[PDB]
């Protein structure tokens, strides 16, 4: 471990928590009323370690929907209910090479990487295949729970509902991976669409979603409850992809500059991994323009600056 | 006028036709049932005079869907109710950069042009606003029978249905259509694409399409009824983008080598335009890899090395 | 003809001069002093018909470089001297699909057409091969000479010494092109980038500018001295390819708006050919955006929709 | 430390490089004689660990050429010297869109990466400026020798004198890295050109390079010297976007499923880094498809699969 006195290790946290405060810029999405309506000022962050140690500060007790925070996590369910080389015979392994969520295709015309929209898609419709949407929808709120130790997992029906009504891009790219057959064989693609709604608009709070990303630290083991939740192969896979793949058109930078596995949302939510350390959900509505939160993103490259958590500090 | 002698013109088309019949290569379409079952052998050629003389040869009263071969009709219509300005504000004027149909737009967000399926998806959004599909339906079946004369113009429902059921692709144009904006306010985009099919599957004969063409040839007025059809303007413009953007990938070669306005279509026509001279219908099913019937773009260039037709000729 | 008095014609000549004159806006190249000395007032249009009538007004006795305008001339040469299965070998034959002169080649390794740097760079080693980069000069400026009747036809050394000291795209052109095999074998490229500088760097004046773009309109015969210049493949090629690629990334609207053969250059000079009608040239330094003429835009959209010179009116 | 016993670790290495063996497949590079030279059946695997411990199996006292090897180590060089802010001025940091090496920029008109040729083109610019071309490359020979501990460092005068000749690609990138102005004020590219076929010219064995491989790994101090080499934000970077860069067009494979910084080069050389435990250099020069060495790449996978290396294991 890196960290010897937790206590002081808080302390820090809160400092960093502190002067990302101060940092106002951004726009809160609004594409959704669901989402405009959220206040700029609220930002949270919560810590739990591998250990089981917590630790929050701010507004870590709000409810917001994980939106593209999800990919990574039924990504890492799909991976470890099918394995590694099922999932990518229908998705790719890295960086799409332009902007992200271009709509288009690799060269064996798969989705580049579950960490965009096809290949969420993608990998939605791959989960708990021949029941229906109602059961894949149950099945994976419990997967989440264990993930989360049992802590705030939420549904945000208007968040849904506005999702599917105003999701015209999604459409478009439902109906091209169809024209590519890019799905498994007897897939509905528009109930996909429905369940890919629905799984972006799961709830959770700051505290909720640090114990999901600490089992992500801690090998697929949730650290306040000791059970194994993931295949290690699952959690391997999830990490290199939110490595690579996690913060939209800014993947490339944070990889350079932080060097850890994280995955942004519109939601302005960063779930964050420093494995075999600790899990940390940071939340702040307002966004850059390349759609992740202002102040999250300024308090992870001061995290690494300071606790030399890099990949390769 | 080209063309002293219209019998010893009529004697040469036979020849053109009869060494083009002797073309067996390329692949009848097969996406949908109703354009598998046709016979690769079929093969008609029908000319009609701005004059309002007449020849055919060959097949050339076997109906057959017009497919994109509307694409250019349903244009002119639209320019000829709407003006240039008006239907520019939806759609661009020239070449996409590459491949034909491959899903995006130009720097204005609007589809590259009318003969590609975004931009044609777009032109039908523009006609006759306000009225039903039925009334919309029937308007332009009445202007397309005014086009032909009152030769044979009909429907091919169980094309419709097909072109519906299968067509994925252009449901992912539709909605991402809808994303960009792409249509006039109140667009029903899910009525534009059964509209849209519907048009694709017009029924036509050589023999009716060459007096479309004559019409295109004849600055709007009908060669068979002398009654106008279409705006001067209307008749410009549509030819400008059948010279550059009618034969898919091949547009390029094709006005190179052959300079005239066509547009080919996926049931293997090819409605051709020879300005002040006449209009032409070249059928054949089988398909090169481009999309264009091999017997007609054979016969086209023949055509073209043998009377002195092209545009910079 | 459609000019029944010539008078009455230049009569309305001198209006839409006039009527161009008080369009000031654009900027006169500068990335050579040779090219930002010249005023921005400068402004003339010649014609030549058919016939071999002339008219000029404004500015049509000063000498400027061809610069671009230039690459259909040496084009129409090769052909000529080589007929158009060899040329094409090396050159493609349609525009290029994103922005003009992006530095890229076709699906064959071939530039898109001749009328973009890459592809008349080719053109140019095609050009009198295994004889001395003199003899070559020569050959060409004799050509030209043929071209315009020996009217004003000469040499910026200045322009040239320039063009090549500054052309750092056009040298990376040039050996990405020898990477890709695009030259004839033993081909000197330094050497053909060399005799390329020098072409741009020919100086006419709109005089004689004009009988060269009569040429082209008369079928390669110049109409001032009855010889035959150019093939009638020649002609015919370079005004297809001038019709579509010659006005940069303006030539689609061009093509639609305009619908003549012309071709644009930084000098600011328009080569405008109507065929079997008369040529011209039209020149003023301060270029727009896409690098064409503001008044000798503006003056052939008011030529067309005034005499009806569009290709498909 | 993940290896406990260092001589079963070294029986395992000897395993993994007899499987490697039997892989025949692959292509020697041939576009020079100098890499045509060599044989398809050599095959070396060094190591050099953290602790100064070494272990060499196969053919690993025979020099070969660095070439894109080198990349790395004279980007840690340039950030070494200059800091990761005025490297990065000139230099972007991630991967390219599209295939490895294919002649453009990012947004801002600046190579994508160090790995690419245009941007090692580029960080070869930054090094030592205002020293001639001898006092650079001894510099940077001088450098190699620091951080092979003294081990072999060599040059092949015969690669280089082909590489020169042959460059032509390479040439391009610097007449287009110059007109886009990429190089600091005062640049000879040409100079530069030759400095960078050096570079790629200099000579190592697989047990020399294995310890600049470690001396990467470990923070950069020579593990077999002690001293300092580079800074350990030069490791970071450099360690960073070999992660993510350092395999071409395989990279994003290589990373999920090995997840170790790597460097590849034509002459078949692949240099590995296990943070925090050992350098390896592989050596076999038949290559991919991708242009990576075909044993170089079974080893390293059967490596991590083996003693559970991975990143995010
Ligand atoms: C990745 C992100 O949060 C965007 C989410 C939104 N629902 C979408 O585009 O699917
Ligand atoms: C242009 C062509 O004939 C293809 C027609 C087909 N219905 C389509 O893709 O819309
Ligand atoms: C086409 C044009 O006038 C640009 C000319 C200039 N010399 C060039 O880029 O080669
Ligand atoms: C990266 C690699 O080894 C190719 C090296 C070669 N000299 C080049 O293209 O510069």
């Amino acid at each position: 471990s890196m960290i010897p006195d937790f206590m002081s290790f808080t302390s820090h946290i809160d400092e960093l928590y502190e002067s990302a405060k101060k940092q106002s810029g951004g726009k809160v999405a609004d594409y959704i009323p669901q989402l405009a309506k959220f206040s700029p000022d609220l930002w949270g962050v919560s810590v739990c370690t591998v250990d089981g140690q917590r630790h929050s500060t701010g507004d870590t007790k709000v409810p917001f929907c994980l939106q593209s925070c999800v990919k990574p996590l039924k990504y890492a369910i799909a991976v470890n209910d099918l394995g590694t080389e099922y999932v990518h015979r229908y998705v790719g392994k890295e960086p799409s090479g332009l902007r992200f969520n271009k709509l288009f295709l690799n060269e064996d015309d798969k989705p580049h990487n579950p960490m965009v929209n096809a290949g969420a898609i993608v990998v939605t419709s791959l989960i708990k295949q021949g029941v229906n949407n109602a059961e894949k929808f149950d099945y994976v709120m419990q997967f989440l729970n264990k993930m989360a130790g049992n802590e705030y997992v939420g549904f945000s029906n208007a968040t849904f509902q506005s999702e599917r009504e105003s999701g015209d891009r999604n459409f478009a790219i439902g109906y091209y991976l169809k024209e590519k057959k890019c799905f498994p064989e007897g897939t509905d693609m528009v109930g996909i669409l429905d369940f890919y709604f629905q799984l972006c608009s799961i709830e959770v709070t700051c505290e909720s979603a640090s114990v999901m990303a600490a089992t992500l630290a801690n090998g697929g083991f949730c650290p306040i409850t000791g059970e194994r939740v993931l295949s290690p192969e699952a959690v391997r896979n999830t990490l290199s992809l939110m490595h690579s793949c996690g913060m939209y058109d800014f993947s490339g930078q944070f990889a350079f500059h932080v060097g850890l596995p994280a995955k942004s949302g519109v939601a302005g939510g960063i779930l964050l991994v420093v494995p075999n350390v600790m899990g940390m959900m940071c939340w702040s509505p307002p966004l850059d323009k390349m759609g992740n939160s202002v102040k999250g993103i300024h308090f992870c490259h001061d995290l690494v600056s300071l606790c030399n958590f890099h990949n390769y500090d």
